[PDB]
Protein backbone atom coordinates (compact mmCIF):
# COMPACT_ATOMS: atom_id res chain seq x y z
CA UNK A 1 0.00 0.00 0.00
CA UNK A 2 1.10 3.58 -0.85
CA UNK A 3 3.87 2.36 -3.20
CA UNK A 4 4.19 5.55 -5.24
CA UNK A 5 6.89 5.45 -7.88
CA UNK A 6 8.16 7.67 -10.67
CA UNK A 7 7.00 11.04 -9.34
CA UNK A 8 8.77 14.34 -9.75
CA UNK A 9 9.14 16.04 -6.37
CA UNK A 10 8.07 19.69 -6.48
CA UNK A 11 8.19 20.48 -2.72
CA UNK A 12 8.92 18.39 0.37
CA UNK A 13 5.28 17.22 0.37
CA UNK A 14 4.03 17.66 -3.24
CA UNK A 15 4.80 15.16 -6.01
CA UNK A 16 3.57 15.23 -9.59
CA UNK A 17 3.29 12.54 -12.25
CA UNK A 18 2.04 12.27 -15.82
CA UNK A 19 -0.46 9.48 -15.11
CA UNK A 20 -4.12 8.55 -15.11
CA UNK A 21 -5.38 8.64 -11.52
CA UNK A 22 -7.29 5.36 -11.89
CA UNK A 23 -4.26 3.47 -13.18
CA UNK A 24 -2.11 4.89 -10.38
CA UNK A 25 -4.76 3.86 -7.85
CA UNK A 26 -4.61 0.33 -9.27
CA UNK A 27 -0.80 0.24 -9.15
CA UNK A 28 -0.26 2.02 -5.86
CA UNK A 29 -3.19 0.89 -3.64
CA UNK A 30 -3.34 4.19 -1.75
CA UNK A 31 -4.96 4.69 1.61
CA UNK A 32 -6.69 7.77 0.13
CA UNK A 33 -7.56 8.62 -3.46
CA UNK A 34 -9.14 12.06 -3.92
CA UNK A 35 -12.23 12.61 -6.07
CA UNK A 36 -12.88 16.06 -7.55
CA UNK A 37 -16.62 16.08 -6.82
CA UNK A 38 -19.70 18.27 -6.88
CA UNK A 39 -21.92 18.79 -3.85
CA UNK A 40 -24.45 16.10 -4.89
CA UNK A 41 -21.79 13.42 -5.46
CA UNK A 42 -23.20 13.00 -8.99
CA UNK A 43 -20.10 11.66 -10.75
CA UNK A 44 -20.06 13.08 -14.27
CA UNK A 45 -17.10 13.46 -16.58
CA UNK A 46 -13.68 14.08 -15.30
CA UNK A 47 -12.01 12.27 -12.44
CA UNK A 48 -15.31 11.42 -10.71
CA UNK A 49 -16.67 9.53 -13.71
CA UNK A 50 -13.36 7.80 -14.33
CA UNK A 51 -13.15 6.69 -10.70
CA UNK A 52 -16.82 5.73 -10.60
CA UNK A 53 -16.57 3.67 -13.78
CA UNK A 54 -13.58 1.77 -12.40
CA UNK A 55 -15.69 0.79 -9.36
CA UNK A 56 -18.36 -0.67 -11.70
CA UNK A 57 -20.59 2.20 -10.48
CA UNK A 58 -20.40 1.12 -6.80
CA UNK A 59 -19.06 4.62 -6.05
CA UNK A 60 -22.21 6.33 -7.33
CA UNK A 61 -24.53 3.98 -5.43
CA UNK A 62 -22.58 4.57 -2.22
CA UNK A 63 -22.66 8.32 -2.86
CA UNK A 64 -26.45 8.15 -3.39
CA UNK A 65 -26.74 6.43 -0.02
CA UNK A 66 -24.45 9.06 1.56
CA UNK A 67 -26.46 11.97 0.14
CA UNK A 68 -29.82 10.43 1.09
CA UNK A 69 -28.58 10.27 4.71
CA UNK A 70 -26.60 13.51 5.11
CA UNK A 71 -27.59 15.74 2.20
CA UNK A 72 -25.28 17.51 -0.23
CA UNK A 73 -21.81 18.66 0.61
CA UNK A 74 -20.90 22.33 0.79
CA UNK A 75 -18.56 23.89 -1.77
CA UNK A 76 -15.05 23.60 -0.38
CA UNK A 77 -16.19 20.70 1.85
CA UNK A 78 -15.56 16.97 1.70
CA UNK A 79 -16.58 13.53 2.96
CA UNK A 80 -14.66 10.26 3.35
CA UNK A 81 -16.40 7.32 1.68
CA UNK A 82 -15.08 3.90 0.68
CA UNK A 83 -12.27 3.48 -1.83
CA UNK A 84 -13.77 0.16 -3.09
CA UNK A 85 -11.21 -1.59 -5.38
CA UNK A 86 -9.06 1.51 -6.02
CA UNK A 87 -8.05 2.63 -2.52
CA UNK A 88 -8.96 2.11 1.11
CA UNK A 89 -10.87 5.40 1.16
CA UNK A 90 -12.01 8.02 -1.31
CA UNK A 91 -11.84 11.64 -0.23
CA UNK A 92 -14.63 13.45 -2.10
CA UNK A 93 -13.72 17.14 -2.27
CA UNK A 94 -15.81 19.90 -3.84
CA UNK A 95 -13.80 22.64 -5.46
CA UNK A 96 -15.45 25.81 -6.67
CA UNK A 97 -17.05 25.66 -10.09
CA UNK A 98 -15.65 28.89 -11.47
CA UNK A 99 -17.88 28.43 -14.54
CA UNK A 100 -20.81 29.22 -12.22
CA UNK A 101 -18.93 32.09 -10.55
CA UNK A 102 -18.53 30.26 -7.24
CA UNK A 103 -15.82 31.82 -5.10
CA UNK A 104 -12.36 30.79 -6.30
CA UNK A 105 -11.22 31.35 -2.70
CA UNK A 106 -13.05 28.12 -1.82
CA UNK A 107 -10.37 26.29 -3.82
CA UNK A 108 -8.18 26.86 -0.76
CA UNK A 109 -10.86 25.42 1.53
CA UNK A 110 -11.11 22.38 -0.76
CA UNK A 111 -7.40 21.60 -0.56
CA UNK A 112 -7.43 22.09 3.23
CA UNK A 113 -9.36 18.79 3.46
CA UNK A 114 -6.14 17.13 2.23
CA UNK A 115 -4.43 18.07 5.54
CA UNK A 116 -6.56 15.49 7.39
CA UNK A 117 -4.70 12.66 5.64
CA UNK A 118 -1.06 11.60 5.90
CA UNK A 119 -0.79 10.67 2.20
CA UNK A 120 -3.16 11.13 -0.75
CA UNK A 121 -3.30 10.37 -4.46
CA UNK A 122 -5.06 13.41 -5.90
CA UNK A 123 -6.00 15.28 -9.07
CA UNK A 124 -6.00 19.07 -9.53
CA UNK A 125 -9.30 20.26 -8.02
CA UNK A 126 -11.55 22.52 -10.14
CA UNK A 127 -9.12 22.42 -13.10
CA UNK A 128 -11.30 20.73 -15.71
CA UNK A 129 -15.08 20.79 -15.81
CA UNK A 130 -15.14 23.36 -13.01
CA UNK A 131 -13.06 25.69 -15.17
CA UNK A 132 -10.16 26.86 -12.99
CA UNK A 133 -6.68 27.53 -14.39
CA UNK A 134 -4.69 24.31 -13.75
CA UNK A 135 -1.58 26.33 -12.87
CA UNK A 136 -3.64 28.17 -10.27
CA UNK A 137 -4.90 24.87 -8.88
CA UNK A 138 -1.32 23.62 -8.52
CA UNK A 139 -0.25 26.89 -6.84
CA UNK A 140 -3.05 26.59 -4.27
CA UNK A 141 -2.24 22.92 -3.64
CA UNK A 142 1.47 23.47 -2.95
CA UNK A 143 0.64 26.53 -0.83
CA UNK A 144 -2.20 24.90 1.15
CA UNK A 145 -1.39 21.20 1.50
CA UNK A 146 1.20 20.23 4.10
CA UNK A 147 0.66 16.47 3.85
CA UNK A 148 2.14 14.24 1.13
CA UNK A 149 0.14 14.72 -2.04
CA UNK A 150 0.90 12.72 -5.19
CA UNK A 151 -0.73 14.56 -8.08
CA UNK A 152 -1.79 12.61 -11.19
CA UNK A 153 -1.99 14.67 -14.44
CA UNK A 154 -2.88 12.33 -17.33
CA UNK A 155 -2.38 14.80 -20.25
CA UNK A 156 1.35 14.92 -20.98
CA UNK A 157 1.02 18.38 -22.57
CA UNK A 158 -0.70 19.90 -19.54
CA UNK A 159 1.86 18.14 -17.35
CA UNK A 160 4.80 19.70 -19.21
CA UNK A 161 3.16 23.14 -19.07
CA UNK A 162 2.40 22.64 -15.38
CA UNK A 163 6.02 21.78 -14.53
CA UNK A 164 7.41 24.72 -16.50
CA UNK A 165 4.86 27.05 -14.91
CA UNK A 166 5.83 25.81 -11.44
CA UNK A 167 9.56 26.32 -12.01
CA UNK A 168 8.81 29.91 -13.01
CA UNK A 169 6.54 30.47 -9.99
CA UNK A 170 9.01 28.92 -7.50
CA UNK A 171 12.00 30.89 -8.85
CA UNK A 172 10.06 34.14 -9.50
N1 LIG B 1 -8.64 10.15 -15.28
C1 LIG B 1 -7.92 11.34 -14.88
N2 LIG B 1 -6.77 11.19 -14.28
C2 LIG B 1 -6.08 12.27 -13.90
N3 LIG B 1 -6.53 13.50 -14.10
C3 LIG B 1 -7.70 13.71 -14.71
C4 LIG B 1 -8.44 12.63 -15.12
N4 LIG B 1 -9.56 13.14 -15.68
C5 LIG B 1 -9.50 14.46 -15.63
N5 LIG B 1 -8.37 14.83 -15.05
C6 LIG B 1 -7.91 16.17 -14.78
O1 LIG B 1 -8.17 16.43 -13.21
C7 LIG B 1 -8.43 17.68 -13.06
C8 LIG B 1 -9.85 17.86 -12.42
O2 LIG B 1 -10.74 18.10 -13.46
P1 LIG B 1 -12.22 17.44 -13.30
O3 LIG B 1 -12.08 15.94 -13.23
O4 LIG B 1 -13.11 17.89 -14.44
O5 LIG B 1 -12.79 17.96 -11.85
P2 LIG B 1 -13.37 19.47 -11.55
O6 LIG B 1 -13.02 19.82 -10.13
O7 LIG B 1 -12.87 20.48 -12.54
O8 LIG B 1 -15.01 19.41 -11.70
C9 LIG B 1 -15.73 18.57 -10.85
C10 LIG B 1 -16.92 18.09 -11.62
O9 LIG B 1 -16.42 17.01 -12.77
C11 LIG B 1 -17.25 16.02 -12.68
O10 LIG B 1 -16.61 14.83 -13.08
C12 LIG B 1 -17.54 15.98 -11.14
O11 LIG B 1 -18.60 15.21 -10.89
C13 LIG B 1 -17.78 17.49 -10.85
O12 LIG B 1 -19.13 17.90 -11.32
C14 LIG B 1 -8.40 18.31 -14.48
O13 LIG B 1 -7.17 18.88 -14.68
C15 LIG B 1 -8.56 17.11 -15.40
F1 LIG B 1 -7.92 17.48 -16.66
Amino acid sequence: VNSFSGYLKLTDNVYIKNADIVEEAKKVKPTVVVNAANVYLKHGGGVAGALNKATNNAMQVESDDYIATNGPLKVGGSCVLSGHNLAKHCLHVVGPNVNKGEDIQLLKSAYENFNQHEVLLAPLLSAGIFGADPIHSLRVCVDTVRTNVYLAVFDKNLYDKLVSSFLEMKSE
